Parts: C-alpha cells; structure tokens; sequence
C-alpha cells in the first residue's frame, strides 16, 4: 500500500507542476508529423492516472517505468532546446528528485 500511496503523491505533484503542460494528455499524432513512426510506446500523465485509478500498478517500479517512459519519449522526439524538450527535462529532474527522496 505504502508503495502506491507515494505514487499518488508524486503523480499529483507532477500533474500540478508548471512544466507538466506537454504531458497531461496523450500526444495527438494527427497534429505531430512523424510521432507515430518514431514513438513506439506513448505515455502521458493522464494514462498513468487512469491506470493508477484502476489499481493497474502492481508495484511502485511499474509506476516509475511509465514515468520514465514519458521522459524517454520526450527526449527521443524533441530537441533538448525545444519548448517541449526543456519542459521534459524539468519534469524528468523533478520526478527523479522526488522518487529518490522516497526510496
Ligand atoms: C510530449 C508532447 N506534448 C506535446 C504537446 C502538448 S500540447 C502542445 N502544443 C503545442 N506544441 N503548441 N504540444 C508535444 C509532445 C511531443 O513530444 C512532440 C510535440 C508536441
Ligand atoms: C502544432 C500543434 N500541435 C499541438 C498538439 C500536439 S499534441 C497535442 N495534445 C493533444 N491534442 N491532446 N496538441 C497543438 C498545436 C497547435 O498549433 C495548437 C493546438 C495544440
Ligand atoms: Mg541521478
């Protein structure tokens, strides 16, 4: 239980973060040329919230795998100096920081 209560805290804090704006909803590939071709496993915060709401996370490491996927995808598709890239570096460092001060 205490494994997933920490996930609720960190997801809530990511959802409300100023830099979370790129990651609150699935990328719409109709709007982003090449996204479906390049990103094989899309992930975003609303999909994590939904899976957390169903309890579809066995452990905290599965939750962290999805979170890291959000930022691996971001770094794969976006230049580090792009608007989305810069936001994902902020969010990734935030996640990494909060994660290790729980484990
Ligand atoms: C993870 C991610 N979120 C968004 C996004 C949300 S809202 C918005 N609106 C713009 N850019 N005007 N872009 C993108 C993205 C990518 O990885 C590729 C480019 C677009
Ligand atoms: C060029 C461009 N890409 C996006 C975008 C990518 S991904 C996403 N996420 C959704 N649709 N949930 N929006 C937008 C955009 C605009 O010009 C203004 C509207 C939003
Ligand atoms: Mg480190």
């Amino acid at each position: 239980h205490s494994d997933l209560t920490f996930c609720e805290i960190i997801l809530m804090e990511m959802e409300s973060h100023d830099a979370a704006w790129p990651f609150l909803e699935p990328v719409n590939p109709r709007l982003v040329s090449g996204y479906r071709r390049i990103i094989k496993n899309p992930m975003d915060f609303s999909t994590m919230r939904h899976r957390l709401s169903r309890g579809g996370y066995t452990s905290s490491e599965e939750f962290a795998a999805d979170a890291l996927l959000v930022f691996d995808n971001c770094q794969t598709f976006n230049e580090d100096d792009s608007e989305v890239g810069k936001a994902g570096h902020i969010m990734r460092r935030f996640f990494e920081s909060r994660w290790e001060e729980f484990y």
